[PDB]
């Protein structure tokens, strides 16, 4: 004698329970207090929640499980409201640390250290007073690393060696973020079966992909349904989005199966409920092109893999058993 | 005739000796409550932020404007439990500062307008406190989002009768751009406090906005690294013009007749996030009076030096009053 789960917003779940999962979602991409401070602009905070519970239970419907909410501080998670949407759609929810691409001075002026322990308090301790225990990593570059994202790439590394939860990020994926990424994250001991280099639908260089997943890393395709086409005349979405189809992306999805890395996709839709941090008319604009939220993966890019020859067992593999690997701590 | 507080409403009368530019903590939207460890504890900070205003309170203090935005941390329930336990009011503040996140840096000026209506005329949160003034800010030549926050703040203010107090780089002379802006939009010079004023030694500047009838706000008068020339940070955050430079600028507005148009406060804290680790620990190893150094300091000093007390109370207790008393709402 002397000689299984991961963490939720409700509490720690085992890994046969998370089923299918959308592995890169938002219920609400804001800036941290905001939606507190001004529920008024998503409509009422009511409303943000009856939307989403709506669109989380048409997601369940559709077959998903679980959504990894990767949110960050400084884009205005509220776990709080997560639960609670977790709660009323029946979805599991796993919840993030790490930070975006807008963290406010408080955050921006801290060391590797501190921002490893802020890291760690959220993983070991909880979120804020919730006791709610963050399951995922979230960073970002968008191109060449600033300074301070060097620091969190490192600390990020350093959290998720220390508690096992995996890293995901966002990438300006045609500047090939994620070999700057990963050459940090391998300078810190980081395994890279331990990450996702996110946003990876965003680019048509299918070199800059193979490589990094022959290096062993997770490939996250998570914005499928982003597109700008019939958006010609609004530049504000046209910019957001970009004028790449959402077959073009889900053609990666296949490319990446049919070069031998099925066991290293993560596939998701980047989609949100309410949307503060852009202009105004975006989360209306994103809803009018695509009123399937975050059923978008399964009710759209799985018919149109199926039809192209994609095993179910195959798509299972990508959907279920990739992220169940990919989030059980280590 | 009544100003809005944590506490809730209080008499014109009842906000006596008012220091108008302070904070409780001067942080980050949803830092304190993500990371309260950063500070110690919550608990940490409400002893140490009562300790601090029951210091103020003995030396004469009854009310602080915390001057802290939204994105300054502003945790208006952290300010309601320090004022209760210490008896001292606070009046809080709407605005934005030097930091607003992208959901503040992409809102139109008409959307900003909605917001700060919203702190003033609904409330914080979900707190019911109402916001008592409009904090801006520039930091040289207003950025084009510095412009649509002073416009929704004069917009604000002629809706609400709430007063604009600002931050200023002094020395760059922002407060005659400032003052530029506020007019375009009908705002009236005696509503609006120009903040950090005693960051420059330029009287001509100070001297030429309070004759069109702005309030001069002398607020950070404790505020010197002289000592600590060896650290950079502190150095670079407090200069090093002395305390007493700073406080003979009360004296020389007043020896030039604008004693009406001054307005006087420490710009002290009891946290502090939003710059280096070590910083309120140095601040207060430099100004253990924390609050009370304008009572306690900067009133001795100003009495010997020949300036009455009936002028010191006029500014330290009526000017405030009228400053914050709101005006008639427009229409
Ligand atoms: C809050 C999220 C972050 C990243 O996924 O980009 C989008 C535009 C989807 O907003
Ligand atoms: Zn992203
Ligand atoms: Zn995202
Ligand atoms: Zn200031
Ligand atoms: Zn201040």
């Amino acid at each position: 004698i002397s000689e299984d789960r991961i963490n939720t917003v409700r509490g720690p779940i085992t890994i046969s329970e998370a089923g299918f999962t959308l592995t890169h979602e938002h219920i609400c991409g804001s800036s941290a207090g905001f939606l507190r401070a001004w529920p008024e602009f998503f409509g009422s905070r009511a409303a943000l929640v009856e939307k989403a519970v709506r669109g989380l239970r048409r997601a369940r419907a559709a077959g998903v499980r679980t959504i990894v909410d990767v949110s960050t501080f400084d884009a205005g998670r509220d776990v709080s409201l997560l639960a609670e949407v977790s709660r009323a759609a029946d979805v599991h929810i796993v919840a993030a640390t790490g930070l975006w691409e807008d963290p406010p001075l408080s955050m921006r002026l801290r060391s590797v250290e501190e921002l490893t322990q802020f890291f760690l308090r959220e993983i070991q301790y909880g979120i804020e007073d919730t006791g709610i225990r963050a399951g995922i990593i979230k960073v970002a570059t968008q191109g060449k690393a600033t300074p301070f994202q060097e620091l969190v790439l490192r600390a990020a590394a350093r959290a998720s060696l220390a508690t096992g939860v995996p890293v995901t990020t966002h990438t300006f994926a045609s500047q090939r973020d994620g070999e700057q990424q990963a050459a940090i994250f391998e300078s810190e001991g980081l395994s890279p079966s331990r990450v996702c280099i996110g946003h990876s639908d965003d680019t048509d260089d299918l070199s800059y992909l193979t490589a990094l997943a022959a290096r062993g890393y997770l490939i996250g395709l998570d914005g499928i349904p982003h597109s700008a086409i019939g958006l010609e005349d609004n530049a504000s979405a046209s910019a957001l989005l970009g004028n790449r189809s959402w077959q073009t992306r889900a053609l990666l999805i296949k490319a990446l199966i049919d070069q031998g890395y099925m066991k290293q996709i993560l596939v998701s839709n980047d989609w949100l409920f309410g949307f503060s941090s852009y202009v105004t008319n975006i989360m209306d604009v994103m809803d009018s092109v695509n009123p399937d939220g975050m059923a978008f993966i399964p009710l759209r890019v799985i018919p149109f893999l199926r039809e192209k020859g994609v095993p179910q067992e195959t798509l299972a593999g990508i959907t279920v058993t990739n992220p169940a690997r990919f989030l059980s701590p280590t």
